[PDB]
């Protein structure tokens, strides 16, 4: 339930998730193409999904990589605007979940993002803490899929 | 080309559009789903091509439309921060036209736009001058298409 998930942002995970976030939204192109990246060599069974993309060993020399990293960042800023309203969360958590079980993303697979945003936020200096506030907001979106 | 559609974007183009977006964005529900609701108002004739997001005519309360509408709104955000670096929108342009380019909207049904945004922009008090500038970043997606 997308519904009961939701309900587990409770007010310390969203100050969480807003703090961290007013950090690494801060260069989306950067860090989004580090999680991507960081995706791909810890995940390299994921790359297959990506065929549209090219290259995807280029990294940020991939135009079609940096217009799809860029633009997956958007997709957290929007997650984020919306933690106010649950009701306006979930609208948006379903109709980006659309979007992965066309390109057949289980929840299982698609959890796997988990451990590239772990090392990104560590690299920032955002610890374990911050790591599993961000997992259960990863995890509305599982429970859509 | 698109690079050269953006890259003639000039100062005073990229500054109403900053403008008018302080507004127009401070409210992305209220404002996509008035877009939305404008565009099925005026060219009924686009309707079908949303059927995945049911019944239209509910508008604020149907979820799937609402979900559709704020997303629309964070890919303008998306375009709106890219302006200063044509490199930049250019991807992320090219990664949104191709979304569309999967439905076969052509350049000419996605200019279709301009008379609800030139409609919603009048609504907050923002004249020709404004929905000018919009028509011209709309021009670098159609150059896409
Ligand atoms: C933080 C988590 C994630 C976010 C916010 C996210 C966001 C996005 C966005 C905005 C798109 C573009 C949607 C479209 O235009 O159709 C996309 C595409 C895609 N995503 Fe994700 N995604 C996430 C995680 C994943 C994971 C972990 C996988 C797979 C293991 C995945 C697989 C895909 C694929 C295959 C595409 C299509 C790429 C293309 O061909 O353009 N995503 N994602
Ligand atoms: C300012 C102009 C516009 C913006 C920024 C915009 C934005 C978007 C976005 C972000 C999506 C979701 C992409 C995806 O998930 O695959 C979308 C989908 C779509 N757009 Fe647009 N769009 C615009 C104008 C139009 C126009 C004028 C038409 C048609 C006359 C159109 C037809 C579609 C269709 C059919 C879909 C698929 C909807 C669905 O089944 O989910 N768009 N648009």
């Amino acid at each position: 339930s997308v519904y009961d998930a939701a309900a587990q942002l409770t007010a310390d995970v969203k100050k969480d998730l807003r703090d961290s976030w007013k950090v690494i939204g801060s260069d989306k192109k950067g860090n989004g193409v580090a999680l991507m990246t960081t995706l791909f060599a810890d995940n390299q069974e994921t790359i297959g999904y990506f065929k549209r993309l090219g290259d995807v060993s280029q990294g940020m020399a991939n135009d079609k990589l940096r217009g799809h990293s860029i633009t997956l960042m958007y997709a957290l800023q929007n997650f984020i605007d919306q933690l106010d309203n649950p009701d306006d969360l979930v609208c948006v958590v379903e109709k980006f979940a659309v979007n992965h079980i066309t390109r057949k993303i289980s929840a299982a697979e698609f959890g796997k993002i988990n451990g590239p945003i772990k090392k990104v936020l560590a690299s920032k200096n955002f610890g374990d803490k911050y790591a599993n506030a961000w997992a259960k907001l990863v995890a509305v979106v599982q429970a859509a899929l």
